[PDB]
């Protein structure tokens, strides 16, 4: 909260005009399309529409605290709804148009919109989740785990052990999770394509994965209302809301956007569902 340096915060916004909006959506389309293997990149931005605030945009925590102000919540963390960018991500998995999910957000919204977790990697932990530091099971609950920093919660674990149970949310010193990382490094070096939606990318080594795509010719996309750090990386960068970006996307892909049932945690990935015929490009 002092030693923690917060990258730049409050930078201004840029908004696409309508109609390079339209000509950008229908690029990602054709790029959705053309490749093999397609990874996302998520951060706080997806989640401004539910409620919860971003860090470095004009209301972002970390710029407010800059100001003097507080940030604002619309929403708990419990009562917080996935976004259309949420319930997209999951059709985009089941349809098999999505290889891997590599999240930044500690919010617990793609899990609980229903996302299979041995898909989906949480660079900086998760709210709901604690952790036994005995056997490593891990536990996702219906409500926020009250310690942040890999502390004692108070529980014990309940296998087959009554290991004590600890938060997954990462200090500004505590190195990365080694499962996650090493997932989804490898995800992001095989991927053809990475798809980054409301990150700043200014944390290492979490900003720098989309990076590893372009090494062996692999394209990037940038979906974000303020620049990031690797704009100058990016093969298409698209300045607008990612809400009316992922449904216009999944409308050109012939793609419904699906119900969300209330708070679901899937483990495995289910079997992939059928998906449109492919466009001649
Ligand atoms: N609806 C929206 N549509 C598109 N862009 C949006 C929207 N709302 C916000 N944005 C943009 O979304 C971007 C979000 O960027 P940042 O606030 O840096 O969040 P992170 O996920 O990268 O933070 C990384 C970590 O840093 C922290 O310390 C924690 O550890 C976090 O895990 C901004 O550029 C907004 O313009
Ligand atoms: O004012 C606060 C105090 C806290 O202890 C927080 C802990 C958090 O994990 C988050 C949080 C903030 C913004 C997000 O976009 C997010 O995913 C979590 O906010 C706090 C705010
Ligand atoms: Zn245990």
């Amino acid at each position: 909260p002092f030693t923690a340096d917060k990258g730049k915060c409050g930078l201004p916004e840029i908004f696409d005009p309508p109609e390079e909006l339209e000509r950008k959506v229908w690029e990602l389309a054709r790029l959705v399309w053309q490749s093999s293997s397609v990874v996302f990149h998520t951060g706080a931005g997806i989640s401004t529409a539910s409620g919860i605030p971003d860090f470095r945009g004009p209301h972002g925590v970390w710029t407010m605290e800059e100001r003097g102000l507080a940030p604002k919540f619309d929403t708990t963390f419990e009562s917080a709804r996935p976004t259309q960018t949420h319930m997209a991500l999951v059709q985009l998995e089941r349809v098999g148009l999505l290889r891997f999910l590599v999240s930044q957000n500690v919010d617990g919204l793609h899990v609980r919109s229903g996302f299979p977790r041995d898909k989906l990697a949480e660079l900086h932990g998760n709210m709901f989740v604690e952790e036994c530091a005995k056997c490593k099971t891990q536990y996702v609950r219906d409500t926020v785990v009250g310690t942040m920093g890999l502390k004692a919660t108070g529980r014990l674990c309940t296998v087959a052990c009554r290991g004590e149970l600890r938060d997954t949310i990462l200090d500004w010193e505590d190195s990365l999770p080694d499962r996650d990382l090493a997932l989804a490094d490898e995800a992001s070096r095989n991927a053809d394509l990475s798809i980054t939606l409301g990150t700043s990318l200014q944390i290492r080594p979490s900003g720098n994965l989309p990076l590893a795509t372009k090494r062996r010719g692999g394209r990037l996309v940038i979906v974000n209302l303020q620049p990031t750090k690797h704009d100058r990386h990016a093969d298409l960068r698209i300045h607008g809301y990612v809400d009316e970006v992922m449904t216009r996307l999944m409308k050109h892909l012939g793609l419904e956007i699906p119900a969300w049932d209330g708070p679901r945690v899937l483990e495995r990935a289910l079997p992939p569902l059928p998906r449109p015929p492919t466009p001649k490009l």
